[PDB]
């Protein structure tokens, strides 16, 4: 259940292993 996740290329927020932090913006994204 990663994708739909919030996250940013900050690496704070990134994604569960497997899924990566697709940049729905600037900075901001969400998980794929």
């Amino acid at each position: 259940g990663c994708a739909g996740k919030s996250c940013n290329i900050l690496g704070s927020d990134p994604c569960d292993a497997g899924c990566f932090c697709l940049p729905v913006g600037i900075v901001a994204g969400v998980c794929v």
